[PDB]
C-alpha cells in the first residue's frame, strides 16, 4: 500500500497527449475545468442540442462534439451518469477507438459490473476523486485538493499506470493522496458508503432527530438549527482532526451525552443490515435494481424525489437559509 | 400412462422429412449428431459470424444459415438459450413457417409462458431429454440414452405424436423411455428439480459440508474427497439400483449415521421453502425474474458467477482434479 | 501437505511379504482383487461355514482360515464391519501377533476409538480408499484408482510409512493420489461426510423434492426422472470439473434458478445441525450411540430398512430402471 | 375385513394335537387353564427351580420342563416376557423344534422386531387377547371372553389360519370376535395403546386430578372417591354403551360440564405427542430403548416402580381398599 502525493507523480505521461473529457456535469465540468487550470491540453465533448454544451462553451473550453473529440483524443474521460455510459459509449465512443488509445473512468460501476467491454488493445484506467463534483473544483481552487483512487483494468501501451497518474495529478487528486485498487474494490466500497453513511445514513438520521422533537411539541425552527444546521460545524472538526479533535472543542456535557447514547442510536439491527447491504451490492442485486429503475422510467425515484420536497424540515431548511443568505 | 421405448415406437413419419436443428450448443450439437447416428436428414442451421457454426462444420454436418435451413425443412428442432429464442423465432423462423410445418422444442418454456405464439396450422411438440447436452451424447455413444418426455400443443397434421415419437428414438430417447405430458407439466417440474435438487440443492449441500469442515481446522484437500468427490461414486449406485443399492454397497456404520441424521439436514424448514420454490414457478414469478435477469444485463448472475469462481473448494477441487489427469 | 502418486510410490517394503485380506465383503472383495492384480502375494481368510469363502474360492483366491491366514502372513489387513471387529480380532488375529508384524485398516473406527488395542511391537497404519467398495474395483478394472489416505499409529519396524505405501498403490489409490493423516481425521471426517453429505443429505434430499412434486399432483414417474434419476448425470460434470463444468453445461435458465434458489433449501438451520453432528462424532457419543444399536439387536436400524424399502420413490424407481434394463 | 366368531370357527385342526404352553405367569396360567377348560391337550412347560412350577402343579395341570414339552408338543405356545424370550426360544425350544411344528404368540414383538428367527418348515402363527390376563380368565370363568387377535406369519403346512382359530376359540376369545391381521399391525397398535391411553394416560391423568384437588386443600380421601374410585363404575358403561350410554346415566350437570371442558385437558399438545410416541414405535426407538433398559439392569424402571408406590394416592387409596374389604 503506497499513497501517491504531489512529490510522487508527473505530468510526463500525459504532456503530449490530448485528452476528451466527455461531459459537463457534477463531475465532468469540475475535472475538466481543474485540467485545465494545471495547463492540461483538453477538448469537452458534448451533445449539441443539449444545454451544457452552451455552458462549457461559456468557460472559455474547445466544445465541441462528443465523436469529433473522440476522433481527435489520445485519452478519452467518461464523465457522464452510469445509467447512460453503455449506450453512449457504444453509439458515439467505441467507433473512434484504435489501438494505443487509452479509455479512462471516475467510477467502475460500468466497467466491472459488465456495461461496456472495451477492445484489445486498448488502455482503460480509472482516476476517480472521493467527493462530490462541486467540492472536487472548490477544493482545487483554494489549493487544496480531494482524495483519488487510480486504478487499472487493461494495461496495453505498458503505460497506463503513468497515465492515470499524470490525469490524477491534473485534477488535484495527489494534493490529498492517490492510492491504487481495483475497479471492484472502488465500486463496492462506494456504492456501500454512499447508501450505508454518506447519503442514506446522515439524511434518515437527521430526519429521525427533526422529527422527534418536532412530534413532542418543540419548535420546527429549533429543530432545524439543533439536529441539521449545527451539524456542518461539527463534521468540520472531525475532518481535520478525527474524533478526538471534535471531542475536545465539544463540551465535555456533549463529550459524555454522546459517548454513552450512541450505541443505542447505530445499534446490532442497523449493523446486521449494513452486512446486507454490502452483500447485495457484492453480488449484483442493487445494480439490476437500478438497472431496471431507468428501464421502468424512475417512477419509483421520482416519487420519492417529490415526498423528500415535501417535509417540513425542507421548507423550515430553506426560510432559513434564505433569509441569512446562505441560499439564494 | 404408457411408457414408450424402443419396441413401441417407429421412425415412419420422420423418414421421408427434413429437420432442422437451430443451434448447436449444449444439446443442439449433443442432438444433432445422434439424430443424424440413426440415419436422419438433418440440418444445422447456425450463425455465420458465430462460433459454433465452424464447430458444426467440423463435425460433419450440413452447416447452413438458420433462414436457409427454415425454408427446406419440414421440421424446426429449436436448441438456443431460452431467454433469447423469442427474437430468433420472430426474425429467422417465423417468416419461413408454411401451414403443414412443425415447431418442436426440447422444453416448453418459451411456449407455455407465451414468449413465442405460433400462427395456426402448424404442429407444436416438444422432444425434451432429461439430462444434461454432454449426457445425452455420451450416453447415445455407450448404446444406452437417457429419458425423455414427448408433448403435442397443438396437432394440424393428426401426425404430430408420431412425429415426436419419431424425432425422439432418433436422439436416443426411447432406450431409457418416452412418456408423453404437456408442456406445463414438463416446464414446471423441470424447473423445480433443476433449482431444489439437480443444480441448486447439490452444490449448496456440498459447500455447506466442506466449509463446516474447514473452518473446524481439517485439511480443505482432505474435505474435498469427503463431501464432494466421493458423491460421483455414491450416486452411480442409486442410478442402477435405487437407495436399496447404495444402502448395501455402504458399511453399516454409513447406513445407520445417515438414516439417523438426514431428517436433520434437510429439515422442515428447507421442505416449506421447497412448496415456494414451487409456487413461483407455477404462478410465473420465476419467469418474470428471469425474464429480468437478460434485460438488465445478468450483472446479478455474472456477479454471481464471479463470486463461485472464488471459492476455496473450487480451487483445491480443481488442482487434485488436474494431478491426477480428471480435467486437462 | 504432499499428495503421493504412482511417480513417488514403490512396492519395495512388500515385495517380499504376505498380505492376509480378512473379509471378502463390499472392500474386502475389491481390495483383495485390485492387489492380486498388481502381482501382490495374497491370501484371503473367511470363515468356513460362511458365505463370501465359496466366493472367493470361485474367484480363484487361497481362501484359508482366518487364523491360518493369520498365521502365515506379515501383514494383516482387517475388511470385515467395524461393529464385529473387536470380536474377530482378539479371537482369531491376536494371538498369531508376533512381534514385527503390521496390523493394517481401512478405516480408523476400531483403532481411534480404543475397540482394538493393538501390542506393543507390531506396526499399526492404514490404507484407506475414499469411496464404496464397489467403485474400488471398479474404477481400477476400468483404468483409474479412487483417492487413498494413509496413516500410521504405531511405527516399531520403522518401515510402516512405506508399507502402507505399498499397499495403498496395489489397490489403486496411488492413481488418483494418496495423502498421510491421522486416524482421527480420517475416522471423524468420514463418518461426518457420509452422515452428512454423501448418505443421509442426498438422500433426504432427493426424498424431500420427490414428494413435494407427487403431493402438488404431478405424476410419480416423472418426479423420479426429474429429482433423482438426472442426479447421476449432473454429478458427473463436477466430478470432472467441478462447479464450473456443470454450470457451462447446464442452461443459463438452470444456472440462474439454482444460483438464487438453493440458500433457501440449505439453509442456516441445517448448517447449526452440520456443526451438532461434528461435535457428537469428535466426543464419541455417535459412536456410543452406535454400538448400542448392535447391542440392542438393530431393531431401529431394521425397521427403518424396512420403512426405506416401502417409498414410493423406490417402487417407481425400481420399475423404470427393471423396463429399461439399468437393474436386473 | 372379517370377524370371526363361536358360530365360524372349530376345534379340527387342534383336535389331535399336543398343545406346549410355555409359562404360567400372568397370560401363562390364564390361557393355559382356560385352553384345558375347553378339553384341550395341553401341556406346561416350567423352569425346575422356579415358582409358577409349584403353582401350575397345584392348580392340576402336567406340569414338564420345558424341553420336554417342547419335545412332546406339536404346537409350542410361548407366555414368558418378551425381554427373556430371545433366550429361553435358541436354548430351550429351538432344538425341539421338528418339520411340520408350529410356534405361536400372544404379542408379535419377539417376532416382529427380529429378536427371535423362525427355522424354515414351520408354522408361525400368533393368538393375541387383547386383555390383562388376569381378565382373561375371569372373563371365561363368567360365560363370556376377550376380544382376540389372529396372525399367521409363516404358513408351512397350509393348516397355520385353521390352527391359530382353533387355539383361539379354546381360549374364550371367539366368544367377543376373532379379527385376522399381521404380527406388525398387532404389535404397533397394542404397544401405543397402552403406552398412550391404556396405562399411561390413565394413570397420569388420575394422578393430575387427585393433586389438583390436594393442592387446592381437599381431603385426600375425597379426592381419590372422585378421581379414581368413581372412574370405574363409569368406564363399565362405556364397555357395554359406549359413550351414549354413559352420557345418558350422568347426570346433564355432568354431561354438559364433560363436553365442555376436556377438549382443555386433552389438548392439541398432547395429540402432538401421541403421533411422536406412534412414530418412536413404527421405527424401533421404544423397543430399542426397552432393550437397553433390561442389558443395563432396570435401575430406571425400578427406580420409577419405587417412586410410584411412595405416592400418596396410592396409600389413602389402599387404605380405603382395605377397610371396605376390597384389597385384603
Ligand atoms: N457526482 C459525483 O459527485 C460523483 C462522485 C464520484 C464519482 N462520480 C462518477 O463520475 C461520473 C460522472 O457522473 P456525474 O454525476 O458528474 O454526471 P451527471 O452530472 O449526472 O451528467 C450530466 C452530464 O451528462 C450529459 N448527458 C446526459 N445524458 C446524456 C446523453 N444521453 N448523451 C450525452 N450526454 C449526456 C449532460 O449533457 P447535457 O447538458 O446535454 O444534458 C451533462 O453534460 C459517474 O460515473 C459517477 O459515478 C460522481
Ligand atoms: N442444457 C441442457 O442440459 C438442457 C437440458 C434439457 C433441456 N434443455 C433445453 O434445450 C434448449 C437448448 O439449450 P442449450 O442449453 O443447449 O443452449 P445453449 O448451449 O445455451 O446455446 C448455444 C447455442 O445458441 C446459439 N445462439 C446463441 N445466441 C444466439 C442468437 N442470438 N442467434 C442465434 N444463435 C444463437 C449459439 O451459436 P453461436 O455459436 O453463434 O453463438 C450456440 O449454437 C433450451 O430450451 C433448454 O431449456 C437444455
Ligand atoms: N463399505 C465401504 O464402501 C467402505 C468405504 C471405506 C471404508 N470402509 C471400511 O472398510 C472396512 C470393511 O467394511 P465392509 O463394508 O467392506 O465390510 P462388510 O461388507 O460389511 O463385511 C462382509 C464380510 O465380513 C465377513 N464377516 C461378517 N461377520 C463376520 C464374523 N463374525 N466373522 C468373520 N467374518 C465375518 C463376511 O463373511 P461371511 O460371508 O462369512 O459372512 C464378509 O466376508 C470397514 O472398516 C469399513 O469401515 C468401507
Ligand atoms: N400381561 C398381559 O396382560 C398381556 C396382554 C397381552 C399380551 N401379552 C403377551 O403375552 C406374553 C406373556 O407375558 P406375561 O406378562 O403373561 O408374562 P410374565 O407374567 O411376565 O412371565 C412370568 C412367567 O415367565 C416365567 N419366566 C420368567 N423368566 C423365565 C426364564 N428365564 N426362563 C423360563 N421361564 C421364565 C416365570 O417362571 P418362574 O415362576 O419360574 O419364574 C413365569 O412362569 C408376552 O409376550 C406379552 O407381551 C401380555
Ligand atoms: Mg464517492
Ligand atoms: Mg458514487
Ligand atoms: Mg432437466
Ligand atoms: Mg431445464
Ligand atoms: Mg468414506
Ligand atoms: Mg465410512
Ligand atoms: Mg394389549
Ligand atoms: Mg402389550
Amino acid at each position: 500500500m503506497k499513497v501517491f502525493y504531489d512529490s510522487d507523480t508527473t505530468f510526463d505521461a500525459v504532456k503530449d497527449k490530448t485528452i476528451a473529457v466527455i461531459g459537463y456535469g457534477s463531475q465532468g465540468r469540475a475535472q475538466s475545468l481543474n485540467m485545465k487550470d494545471s495547463g492540461l491540453k483538453v477538448v469537452v465533448g458534448l451533445r449539441p442540442n443539449g444545454a451544457s454544451w452552451n455552458k462549457a462553451k461559456e468557460d472559455g473550453h474547445e466544445v465541441l462534439s462528443i465523436e469529433e473529440a473522440a476522433e481527435k483524443a489520445d485519452i478519452i474521460h467518461i464523465l457522464i451518469p452510469d445509467e447512460i455510459q453503455g449506450d453512449v459509449y457504444n453509439k458515439q465512443i467505441k467507433p473512434y477507438l484504435k489501438e494505443g488509445k487509452t479509455l479512462s473512468f471516475s467510477h467502475g460501476y460500468n466497467i466491472h459490473y459488465g456495461y461496456i467491454v472495451p477492445p484489445e488493445g486498448v488502455n482503460v484506467v480509472m482516476v476517480a476523486p472521493k467527493s462530490p463534483g462541486a467540492m472536487v473544483r472548490r477544493t482545487y481552487e483554494e489549493g487544496f485538493g480531494v482524495p483519488g483512487l487510480v486504478c487499472v483494468e487493461k494495461d496495453a501501451t505498458g503505460d497506463a499506470l503513468d497515465i492515470a497518474l499524470g490525469m490524477a495529478k491534473g485534477v488535484g487528486l495527489t494534493r490529498a493522496g492517490v492510492i491504487q485498487t481495483t475497479f471492484r474494490e472502488e465500486t463496492e466500497t462506494d456504492l456501500f458508503g454512499e447508501q450505508a453513511v454518506l447519503c442514506g445514513g446522515v439524511t434518515e438520521l437527521i430526519k429521525a432527530g427533526f422529527e422527534t422533537l418536532v412530534e413532542a411539541g418543540y419548535s420546527p425552527e429549533m429543530a432545524y438549527f439543533e439536529t441539521c444546521h449545527e451539524l456542518k460545524l461539527i463534521i468540520d472538526l472531525i475532518y481535520q482532526k478525527g474524533f478526538a479533535g471534535m471531542w475536545n472543542d465539544v463540551s465535555n456535557t456533549a463529550e459524555y451525552g454522546g459517548l454513552t447514547r450512541r450505541s443505542r442510536v447505530i445499534n446490532e439491527q442497523s449493523r446486521q443490515e449494513m452486512r446486507k447491504i454490502l452483500k447485495e451490492i457484492q453480488d449484483g442485486r442493487f445494480t439490476k435494481e437500478w438497472a431496471l429503475e431507468n428501464i421502468s422510467g424512475k417512477a419509483h425515484l421520482n416519487s420519492m424525489r417529490r415526498i423528500e420536497s415535501e417535509l417540513l424540515i425542507e421548507e423550515v431548511g430553506a426560510k432559513l437559509r434564505k433569509m441569512c443568505g446562505l441560499q439564494k
